[PDB]
């Protein structure tokens, strides 16, 4: 079968064949559109078609599909399938699935870059200090200085589910949130449940506005322990405005690396359950989502007073004219102290390229609409004009649920 | 089996059970979601005339009644007899009420009830229709106290005596392609705005002049009328702060009038029902001021700024949109034109699907298009999880009349 998605501002048709390969689920029926909700052991059984499929995919890519190598390979793997219940990925193997579950992530207008992506294998770890050190330099090479650089460092897959590996952060840097007694919070909120954790797991909170948070790490499935980033690791980022002088005395500042830790890496059937991961920063995710959300820092009216807008009535558009400085603001700060940026404009129009080239090259491109366009300025932006296809491929990063839900305590 | 949708910014779960009446197709499989996609006899006719007598009698707490099954009978019968059937009045105003009810792309819905129903089924010729159109225009701009309004006309037999009107909406200006190749005028309706010249309109050429009405009674050809400009409510567009927007020469009007959907009730076909209501503030600063394939202005209005116009990191862009978008609101606001900003228009629709969940249990809407097309986040329905499914009675598309119509 063929499916069309049409440009409805250049008229350009694609054509998507690669929706055939699908083999995950949407949500969605004939009956009703899922398109918006947000959150929608392994058999030996289910367990050696899965490595099948991606070994045919591997070899395929490389050339060699229906050779001595790729039978001898599907031979090796199921053997040890029914041997051991499970499979260890050669390290070629394992850089082409965390590429590939990247590309295949259709919620990421970043994926022009998914072929560079370096590949940290640290499935010889055993221990959270281990885990720690892994961290620490994931941190070093990815921040470069400023020159940002895509990781991801690979923890040892699930075996039984009962000693995983989990970083129990959701974001390897990311700035605590304390509820005060008088129903205010001092931080971030949405770190709130993770910093009471952090607590009274023993850390010490300085209890500041931007304090970074300590790593808790899980090893082998026993209990998480606390560590602290050295604080020389961590850039962060002033934020001034160009114009507006009393901007920087607005006390904010932001981290540099944008590194995802909660997430799980699937490749062939196999789960990897702590796989952190980083790139650089869209502008929008900061000035328009962490700043101006409601339910975040929530600046709007303290900028939007400072500016001495109308803020009397909504139709003003004083949020919107409040929303757009802050977002220069970020994107001036960061490229004026070298720290790898991209604004939603660049970003949403070399997406549109990288999309085009993955339909001639691929047969197609996944893709979330509802995630892609961005959170401000929408349709000046060419993906908002762009019809796109959801689907699931594997390899790929799924959601799992948060560890403090699921974990036995050994004391 | 039942649904439930949250709220990610106030945590305010809903549960959806209305679904459950859900009878047409989503675009949607278990393999593909299809959400960012633009486009989609006797024995058929009477479950679809039930189904609809139905939830009609049910609204009106006689379900099971006598009276009810009366009407079911005499209905059966009629198509039967005719092979069609025609709505009393009452069930007409219910379902041109509930296919805005079910539009699960409006934002504008909470409203849904207050709309005026012109029946219009008594119409025979283009003339008649003009005149029609005509008393739905002045009752609706009520002098700029903008009134919900739909005219009805007659439904379609066998499909060649279709009643249509040609114009996407009945209120929109002509689009004209220049000797440059560039565009005077609005770039959306050059193929339109050449059929009215290629059926007899004598064009001003001019950038925003108003498109005369093509009118197809009874399945005829098509008649070209001139709307009274005296019922033509417009807009000048300054700025209540840069003195030199005035100047750019913008306007438009206040009439948002849709014209060429498909009014679905109980199984009959509506082909020509134009309906109005008022604009949301963005339609025209984000959309049709600065959209691409449109006035595409934003360059020119950053020009005027003085903006740093050589990154696209300075958000120029952004900034002048937030302008234009400003100067719309103020022009309407200051001549006392019906209009709503994005930020006011969300914030009623939240209210209204909270309370639609707990009067009718739940709310079909496609986020894609209820989440406005500036400043997103920063307005309530962007956190909003939202189920979209089709119900009846429903407006859907139907193809443009001028690759279909035998001269
Ligand atoms: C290098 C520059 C990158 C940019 C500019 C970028 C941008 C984004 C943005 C804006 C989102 C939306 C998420 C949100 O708004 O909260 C997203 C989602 C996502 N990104 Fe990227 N990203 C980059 C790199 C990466 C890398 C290196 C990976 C993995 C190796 C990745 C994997 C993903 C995945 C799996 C999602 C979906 C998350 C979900 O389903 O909730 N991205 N990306
Ligand atoms: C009274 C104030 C109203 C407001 C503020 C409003 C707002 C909107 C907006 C912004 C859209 C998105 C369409 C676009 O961006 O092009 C929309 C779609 C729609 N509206 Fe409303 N509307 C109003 C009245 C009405 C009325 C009176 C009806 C019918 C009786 C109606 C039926 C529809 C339908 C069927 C769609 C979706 C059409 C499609 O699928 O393309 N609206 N509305
Ligand atoms: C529910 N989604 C928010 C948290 N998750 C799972 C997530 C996953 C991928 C990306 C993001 C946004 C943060 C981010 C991460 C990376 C690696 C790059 C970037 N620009 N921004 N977030
Ligand atoms: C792609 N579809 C756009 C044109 N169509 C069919 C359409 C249908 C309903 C509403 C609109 C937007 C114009 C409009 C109409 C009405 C009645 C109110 C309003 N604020 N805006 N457009
Ligand atoms: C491709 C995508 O479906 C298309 O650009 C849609 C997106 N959302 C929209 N939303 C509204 N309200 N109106 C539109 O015309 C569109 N266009
Ligand atoms: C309910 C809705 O799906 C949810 O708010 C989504 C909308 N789109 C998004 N898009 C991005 N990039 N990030 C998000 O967190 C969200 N949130
Ligand atoms: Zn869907």
């Amino acid at each position: 079968r063929f499916l069309k998605v049409k440009n409805w501002e250049t008229d350009v048709v694609l054509t998507d064949t690669l929706h055939l390969k699908s083999t995950l689920e949407t949500g969605c029926t004939e009956h009703i559109c899922m398109g918006s909700i947000m959150l929608p052991v392994r058999t030996k059984d289910q367990l050696f078609p899965l490595a099948k499929e991606f070994l045919d995919q591997y070899y395929s890519s490389i050339k060699r599909f229906g050779s001595k190598a790729h039978m001898d390979r599907l031979e090796e793997v199921n053997k040890e399938i029914e041997s051991t219940s499970t499979y260890q990925l050669k390290d070629t193997e394992l850089i082409y699935g965390a590429k590939h579950a990247w590309r295949n992530a259709s919620r990421c207008v970043g994926r022009i870059q998914w072929s560079k992506l370096q590949v940290f294998d640290a499935r010889d770890c055993t221990t959270a200090h281990g885990m720690f050190n892994y961290i620490c330099n994931h941190v070093k090479y990815a921040t470069n200085k400023g020159n940002l650089r895509s990781a991801i460092t690979i923890f040892p897959q699930r075996t039984d589910g009962k000693h995983d590996f989990r970083v129990w952060n959701s974001q390897l840097i990311r700035y605590a949130g304390y509820k005060q007694p008088d129903g205010s919070t001092l931080g971030d909120p949405a770190n709130v449940q993770f910093t009471e954790i952090c607590i009274q797991q023993g850390w010490k909170a300085p209890r500041g506005r931007f304090d970074v948070l300590p790593l808790l790490l899980q090893a082998n499935g026993n209990d998480p322990e606390l560590f602290q980033i050295p604080p020389e690791l961590v850039l962060e980022v002033p934020i001034r405005h160009p114009k507006f002088d009393w901007f920087k005395d607005l006390g904010l500042k932001w981290y540099g690396l944008p590194a995802v830790s909660n997430m799980l890496l699937e490749i062939g059937g196999l789960e990897f359950s702590a796989c952190p991961f980083s790139g650089w920063y869209m502008g929008t995710e900061i000035g328009v989502r962490d700043y101006c959300d409601n339910s975040r820092y929530n600046i709007l009216e303290e900028v939007a007073k400072k500016m001495d807008l109308d803020m009397r009535k909504t139709s003003s558009l004083w949020k919107d004219q409040a929303l757009v400085e802050i977002n220069i603001a970020v994107l001036y700060s960061f490229q004026s102290d070298k720290v790898t940026i991209v604004d939603h404009h660049s970003a949403t129009e070399s997406f549109i390229k990288h999309m085009e080239n993955e339909y001639r090259c691929r047969g197609g491109c996944p893709a979330d609409w509802v995630w892609i366009v961005p959170p401000m300025s929408g349709s000046i932006t060419p993906v908002f004009h762009q019809e796109m296809l959801n689907y699931r491929l594997t390899p790929s990063f799924e959601y799992q649920p948060d560890p403090w839900n699921t974990h036995v305590w050994k004391g």
